[PDB]
């Protein structure tokens, strides 16, 4: 029994952090055999390959552990320079490189100089920005998820938004969101409730004996979906009801009955009462994060 | 910016979980130096649970009905002694993987950061607290005995917690690594209840100095509070008494958001009057108890916003 915010195991990703300096500028790196993948704005209106042009093999400092690394190469990728160091790292974990999508959760590891201080578990929203927690120094901090022994890196943190909420890319440079990595006037969108989230969070609840919220009603997906709108609910698809399959077999609640108690949910709150000790609807637990944490699968 | 219920990093710990067999119990262990800890009832059926007799059940073992296994690898037991409700299996290989250790015991109200395992192997991750019933709100299920709870305060790891069981209401119990439990259970199967549970006063209003360093204050008024006043009240809502000790520790947070403990008191006061009134505090529609003055300031900035 219980329900917890669970991140996946950070041992394979603690191994590879590292600390990159270039000039007055300090962040972390991801040390993935003979690369160190870093925010390109390490090196810093940015004109990236005129900066990078000027710079030499030993202008960047890469240290790990205790041990100063040899840059024999650079190159850019998008939002992400690639350092070829002389050594690959032997701690090197299997490993893909991999781009999500919003309301799929991740893992973070926060870093500062290149030493892992936490780990934490986060959703991308859907206006693309993820709630972290990151002070001054945590650029380079990598989002994962663990997929049987293989890490799939998704997120590299590069900035925080005027609202206090976070902006990166993915580990091939590619910014998630309308985000640039420059000081100019940016700003979140409108955020939405990953509803796909809401309603497996509701079925783990009912695996752990909270089932108040339960009713005898059902609803057809289009008029769950003109209720969600109103309340600012990312729509449910097909694919939504579909991945929710497995939840609403063990539960015995079919999805549109879940659908149902989250529409008497938002037309009339809770009254009092909690959720999984929760007085809010929760999204940052993903159909897949319910089922693996309701049945103990191992990294 | 940000806050976020964070643990410690897991990978020095992830490299001392092992799995221990006993006849058909299959639980997990921590392997440090050359010795295997864990949960003394891997030697119990679930029979021997109503009344077992250790001492009893483990003079009837020998070295080789303990199965140590380490990822692919067997390791060999050479030793075994019981501590309290903690079994010691001495084995033939020292962890290589050992990082730098201490066994602490904790207190109600202290947090730490758990790693759950099963067979060995390391699931997840997941920050908690020691509630003031010695018990902890985990996320457990069978197979999840001998999974360790942890604070990596600089380099090394300072063990807290060893998973035993799950109590009726789904909370759990277990001991501090020299097997000695938190709050009075034991490692039987008898009616065993947790005491009523209490909010952690300190931990909310470190939790409520937090909300200010990141630049929220709409729950502050212009009062302040006796202590003696403040206890009166927080009692009435279930909440842990506040000592001098508290108000102490609070003391480096006051400083640097310039608000008084006891003006936090009158704050946190009328919060439990009032409610939230459809606000939120750090994206929480309840107050927090499981993030210590001590977890506050390593995750916050020394900036106030
Ligand atoms: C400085 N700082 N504090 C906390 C924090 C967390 N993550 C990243 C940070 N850094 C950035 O985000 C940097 C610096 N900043 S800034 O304006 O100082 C950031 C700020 C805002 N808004 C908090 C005050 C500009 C900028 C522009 C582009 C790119 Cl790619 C990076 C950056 C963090
Ligand atoms: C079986 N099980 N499910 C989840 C779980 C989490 N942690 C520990 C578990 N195991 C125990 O707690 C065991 C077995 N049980 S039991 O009755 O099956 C526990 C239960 C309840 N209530 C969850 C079903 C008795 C008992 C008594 C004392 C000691 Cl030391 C160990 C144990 C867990
Ligand atoms: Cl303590």
């Amino acid at each position: 029994s219980g329900f917890r915010k669970m991140a996946f195991p950070s041992g394979k990703v603690e191994g590879c952090m590292v600390q990159v300096t270039c000039g007055t500028t300090t962040l972390n790196g991801l040390w993935l055999d003979d690369v160190v993948y870093c925010p390109r704005h390490v090196i810093c209106n940015p004109n990236y390959e005129d900066l990078l042009i000027r710079k030499s093999n030993h202008n960047f400092l890469v240290q790990a552990g205790n041990v100063q690394l040899r840059v024999i190469g650079h190159s850019m990728q998008n939002c992400v320079l690639k350092l070829k160091v002389d050594t690959a790292n032997p701690k090197t974990p299997k490993y893909k490189f991999v781009r999500i999508q919003p309301g799929q959760t991740f893992s973070v590891l926060a870093c500062y100089n290149g030493s892992p201080s936490g780990v934490y578990q986060c959703a991308m929203r859907p206006n693309f920005t993820i709630k972290g927690s990151f002070l001054n120094g945590s650029c380079g901090s990598v989002g994962f998820n663990i997929d049987y022994d293989c890490v799939s890196f998704c997120y590299m943190h590069h900035m925080e938004l005027p609202t206090g909420v976070h902006a990166g890319t993915d580990l091939e440079g590619n910014f998630y969101g309308p985000f640039v990595d420059r000081q100019t006037a940016q700003a979140a969108g409108t955020d939405t409730t990953i509803t796909v989230n809401v309603l497996a969070w509701l079925y783990a609840a009912v695996i752990n004996g909270d089932r108040w919220f339960l009713n005898r009603f059902t609803t057809t997906l289009n008029d769950f979906n003109l209720v969600a709108m109103k309340y600012n609910y990312e729509p449910l698809t097909q694919d939504h009801v579909d991945i929710l399959g497995p939840l609403s077999a063990q539960t015995g609640i079919a999805v549109l009955d879940m659908c149902a108690s989250l529409k008497e949910l938002l037309q009339n709150g809770m009254n009092g009462r909690t959720i999984l000790g929760s007085a809010l609807l929760e999204d940052e637990f993903t159909p897949f994060d319910v089922v693996r944490q309701c049945s103990g699968v191992t990294f």
